[PDB]
């Protein structure tokens, strides 16, 4: 019952997590002061040459050329690159892992990788490839030449037709996260990409967390983005938090807001002010006078931004369907990803990247006394 870990791509113990634990041990033991134990010296001398061979035979980052870097988090930068061997074009992600180490966390990756991989779904990226070296993890995804969500509003007044639909596309997208069993917790329009479609899909799901059989997480972390964490995840700080999927409607909420007022409903000149405007929503929500917002945009605007108790979407998401909103004459719930998007992207190359800004332009390891076992907590990242 065994060699079905072996090959089941969900496995600890598959091959590319045992190759994975073969190349750390590797990296972790080759140094002139560990070789100094013989013990360590009689491994390195058995394994150091085929090691190498097969890191020559395995995905490395040499294989792909880099056309630009259209993305940047806290711990890396997404490339946009083509495959040489094969020239398909795909986005692919770096995290240091130097960095995630030196700021104790090393865990988050775990959850992007599965969701990616195996969601499978139309809301979701694909992931084709993880792989990694001595420096970074690699995640190798389908490419989303529409751009994001922050591009779209930067480069148009959004009328609420356009805001009907991709609020509708992040509903149904979340969902589908809801669906297997997680939160997102970082909703926001720099994770919502679209496609050569103009059709949206998820992809930052660094914040993710698995629900509890009640369909609850314990946390006592805020997390997530300063202008989109719900009063609940940001008053969890230190603080037991127990809540459910219902603040993912939250970010919802500040989303369409956003979109048709040009500004987050909770700006402040500093983070603090943004928190304690949070807090203070019940009297800091506040629609610009000149806004010309429609009475059944701003009626779901507020029920999304307000305390989780009484928030549209507690209930489940056919409450938020049936909301006057959404009333329109171009798509229904059940078809509107096989529509015709508001915003078609016209793309004139494979590795046409008009819809992503530029990105202008390292720190390593210490050689270690002893062993350290940095590359232990990256084993069965590897995935085929
Ligand atoms: C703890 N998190 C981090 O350190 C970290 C590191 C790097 C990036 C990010 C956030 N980010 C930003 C842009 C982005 C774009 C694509 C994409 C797919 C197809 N096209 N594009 C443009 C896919 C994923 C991301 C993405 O995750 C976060």
């Amino acid at each position: 019952k065994l060699e079905a870990l072996i090959r089941d791509p969900r496995s600890p113990i598959n091959v590319e997590s045992l190759l994975d634990g073969l190349n750390s041990l590797v990296l972790d033991l080759d140094f002139p002061a560990l070789r100094k134990n013989k013990n360590i010296d009689n491994f390195l001398n058995r394994y150091e040459k085929i090691v190498k061979k097969i890191r020559g035979l395995q995905m490395k980052a040499e294989d792909y050329d880099v056309v630009k870097v259209i993305g940047r988090g806290a711990f890396g930068e997404v490339q946009l690159v083509r495959h040489k061997a094969s020239q398909k074009v795909y986005a692919m992600k770096l995290l240091s892992k130097f960095e995630m180490i030196k700021r104790s966390d090393s865990a988050f990756f775990w959850e992007e990788r599965d969701i990616m991989a195996f969601a499978n779904s139309p809301w979701v990226v694909q992931l084709f490839y993880a792989f990694q070296d001595d420096r970074y993890l690699y995640m190798v995804m389908e490419y989303m030449p529409g751009g994001d969500l922050v591009n779209l509003m930067s480069n148009y007044d959004v009328p609420e037709k356009w805001a009907k639909f991709y609020t509708a596309e992040v509903v149904l997208a979340l969902d589908a996260i809801h669906s297997m069993g997680l939160i997102h917790r970082d909703v926001k329009p720099d994770n919502m990409l679209l496609d050569k479609h103009g059709h949206l899909k998820l992809a930052d799901f660094g914040t993710c967390m698995k629900m509890d059989e009640t369909g609850m997480v314990h946390c006592d972390t805020a997390v997530g983005t300063p202008d989109y964490i719900s009063p609940e995840v940001l008053k969890s700080q230190g603080g037991d938090g127990f809540y459910g999927r219902e603040c993912d409607w939250w970010s919802v909420g500040v989303f369409l807001y956003e979109m048709l007022v040009g500004d987050t409903p909770f700006y402040a000149d500093s983070l603090v002010g943004t928190y304690s405007k949070i807090m203070d929503h019940k009297n800091s929500l506040c629609f610009p006078e000149d806004a010309e917002i429609s009475k059944h945009a701003k009626n779901l605007i507020c029920a999304f931004l307000t305390d989780r108790e009484v928030r549209l979407g507690r209930n489940g998401v056919e409450e938020i369907r049936q909301h006057p909103f959404f009333k329109n004459d171009q798509w229904h719930w059940d078809n509107i990803r096989e529509t015709a998007a508001p915003v078609v992207p016209e793309l004139s190359s494979d590795i046409d990247s008009s819809n992503f800004d530029d990105i202008e332009d390292v720190e390593t390891f210490p050689i270690p006394k002893a062993f350290v076992g940095n590359q232990l907590p990256f084993i069965g990242f590897t995935y085929y």
